[PDB]
């Protein structure tokens, strides 16, 4: 049993970064001593607590469930004895995270490139949809770029499940959040649904049209809105505030009519009027067929 990968001949090669509760690493899993095994990505606890090995057992299961061309693939999990520490054992994509991909190559990477990795996130995310996941973190940090053709989304560990009988998802705790993502009713109310996660993809396409320009960002566009000065959970006030009254994240230069239409569509306040992934990658893949 291959999914069964045991601790000790999983190789350290390099730390490919942190995200959320947990660090991913790039290991050589070389049973036989002699570095020719293959090369896997494994995440990990950084605090492996009562409440996080529950979480990240949660997220191990969510993506074990999920196979589709455009969510990373799960490989197999790690035990350790006694306390029941897990590592979560994946695919590596070794072009690394999108963000970080089109932070280095820019505009070398045209907008029938971007609407590749477009539809291909649409595709992803109506397939999660179908599974009443709801991922809650969608952003080009968490997507993965396979090679020039296909990115992936790759980290569900904000990832909840709809209950039987409600279409969102309400989070009574919050930990760290992605706010400059956020639906005005998950600021409001912390309620996720699948609509929010549409209005985070409209955060990852102006992400995307932005070629991640630092001064650009959601964080540093939205700060400006609102102002600087704003800080701590002022910020959060002052955002809903501005979220309310239309405030949004501005067209980036360049930006096709069509696409920011999209993204406008995305940021309605109202939530049931915001499109579908499905018709979203319909739409998307009409406007590469025009191209
Ligand atoms: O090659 C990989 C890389 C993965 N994850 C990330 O790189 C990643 C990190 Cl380190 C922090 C936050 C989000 C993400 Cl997606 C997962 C699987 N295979």
């Amino acid at each position: 049993d291959p999914t069964q990968f045991e601790e000790r001949h999983l190789k350290f090669l390099q730390q490919l970064g942190k995200g959320n509760f947990g660090s991913v690493e790039m290991c050589r899993y070389d049973p036989l001593q002699d570095n020719t095994g293959e090369v896997v990505a494994v995440k990990k606890l950084q605090h492996s607590t009562e409440e996080h090995l529950r979480d990240f057992e949660r997220e191990i299961e969510i993506l074990k469930s999920l196979q589709h061309d455009n969510i990373v693939k799960y490989k197999g999990v790690c035990y350790s004895a006694g306390r029941r520490n897990l590592k979560l054992i994946m695919e590596y994509l070794p072009y690394g995270s999108l963000r970080d991909y089109l932070q280095k190559h820019k505009e070398r990477i045209d907008h029938i490139k971007l609407l590749q990795y477009t539809s291909q996130i649409c595709k992803g995310m109506e397939y999660l949809g179908t599974k009443r996941y709801i991922h809650r973190d969608l952003a080009t940090r968490n997507i993965l770029v396979e090679n020039e053709n296909r990115v992936k989304i790759g980290d569900f560990g904000l990832t909840k499940v709809l209950p039987q009988d409600k279409e969102y998802y309400k989070v009574k705790e919050p930990g760290e959040s992605p706010i400059f993502w956020y639906a005005p009713e998950s600021l409001t109310e912390s309620k996720f649904s699948v609509a929010s996660d549409v209005w985070s993809f409209g955060v990852v396409l102006y992400e995307l049209f932005t070629y991640i320009e630092k001064s650009k960002s959601p964080p540093a566009e939205f700060m400006r809105m609102i102002g600087n000065d704003k800080q701590g959970q002022m910020i959060v006030f002052h955002l809903i505030e501005l979220l309310k009254n239309n405030g949004r994240l501005p067209r980036p230069d360049g930006c096709p009519d069509e696409i920011y239409m999209i993204m406008t569509e995305c940021w309605n306040n109202n939530v049931n009027q915001r499109p579908s992934f499905r018709d979203l990658a319909l739409r998307v893949d009409q406007i590469r067929d025009n191209m």
